[PDB]
DNA sequence: GCCACGGGCGACCAGCGGACGGTGAGCAC
DNA sequence: GTGCTCACCGTCCGCTGGTCGCCCGTGGC
């Protein structure tokens, strides 16, 4: 498998261009992800073997070699609150992304900028960000990193 | 010395005491229920450090159990008669009327045991054959792993 | 061609879930 | 004690989930 394209800031019906991957196919990265784990499950019931609900090293052998190695746990593991905030709070996610295009800033970026309004989302439902991804049936499926939890956390502590 | 080594268990019937050096399988049961209870613990603690906070029984679970002095609460333990535990949850009368035969005819626990698998295993196939399902949806037993052996059995019994 | 800009993902690790049988307690006579 | 019953639970192991930072692609010159 050859080495992926990097990611860049997009708008959401806007296309990369060169050499560059665009944020709606890092989304759609997480819906592959998503049916493979179905793949898995339906797989592993008919063996009568174990089968997961999360999106596990498993899952990755599988997208793997379905020819989708792309789909590697540190990457979707490094861009889940991007995603999460996609779910849960598409208009924000959206125009966040159109701000931080307008000011030209990279995906290292927009990345920590994902983090607050997240962070604001989980206030709002009694600073419950691990009840948040089991609400959502699309983000049920994804381990919550420790770092999102503990910056709620936080901001439950300083605010 | 977090704790001496525990009295071993027998067969019982619903509310005998198990009279001897020897632990029943009321008790047993008993020791789920508290697993239970310091995984609740566990959780508030975690909650209001802001750690991630666990849904299942773990050896986080079982290292807190042991520190508040109850390592008779252990992995193995635990693992060893979870399927006991999960028809006693799912078919109480069932569960009862095999510890009363079990009795009856005079086994051992190892005994009960194996005989516990195979009424879940009717369980299972009532319900689309989803063991791990079973588990899920009942609000005691999906604090637990599901066994390998039981999932394997489900699907011998699907295949044969 | 040089060389910095930045991120995709290899690789390592701490600890988990699983599993077994070694030790050691238990018993009726 | 006797010989012998038999299961509690330590202990080890193969992974997993998390982590992070290199090596490599990429770009302006």
């Amino acid at each position: 498998r050859p080495r992926e394209h990097p990611f860049v800031v997009t708008e959401p019906g806007e296309l990369a261009r060169g050499k560059k991957n665009g944020l709606d196919y890092l989304f759609n990265l997480y819906e592959q992800a998503g049916k493979f784990l179905e793949e898995v499950q339906h797989i592993a019931r008919e063996k009568g073997e174990k089968c997961p609900t999360k999106v596990t090293n498993q899952v990755f052998r599988h997208a793997k070699v379905q020819g989708a190695g792309y789909i590697n746990k540190p990457k979707m593991r490094q861009y889940v609150h991007c995603y999460a905030l996609h779910c849960l709070a598409s208009d924000k996610s959206d125009e966040l992304r159109r701000c931080c295009k307008e000011r030209g800033e990279n995906v290292g970026a927009w990345c920590q900028a994902c983090y607050l309004p997240l962070i604001k989302m989980a206030k709002e439902k009694s600073w419950d960000i691990e009840g948040l991804f089991n609400s959502h049936d699309k983000l049920k499926i994804w381990y919550v990193p420790k770092k999102l939890i503990q910056l709620c956390h936080q901001e439950k502590s300083k605010h």
